[PDB]
């Protein structure tokens, strides 16, 4: 008893809201990639299993290398960090 919706390895990962740190100054040329900057900080909100990301640089939106970005982490102070990862 199953509900057989994406009958296919992997899973799209979105609206994630992660913060990376741009390591390496990225110079996009299409409206659809996003310019980085080594020294920074951006917002990943999409991750494409090929490699490239999607996220926001100062209100912007657009693809750029992961590979220039490194997952920087931010957590909670205070209380244990909790709303995220919905499982049972």
């Amino acid at each position: 008893g199953s509900s057989g919706s994406s009958g296919d390895p992997g899973e799209r990962l979105y609206d994630l809201n992660m913060p990376a740190y741009v390591k390496f100054n990225y110079m996009a040329e299409r409206e659809d990639e996003l310019s980085l900057i080594k020294g920074t900080k951006v917002i990943v909100m999409e991750k494409c299993s090929d490699g490239w990301w999607r996220g926001s640089y100062n209100g912007q939106v657009g693809w750029f290398p992961s590979n220039y970005v490194t997952e920087e982490g931010d957590s909670p102070l205070g209380d244990h960090v909790g709303s995220g990862p919905s499982s049972g």
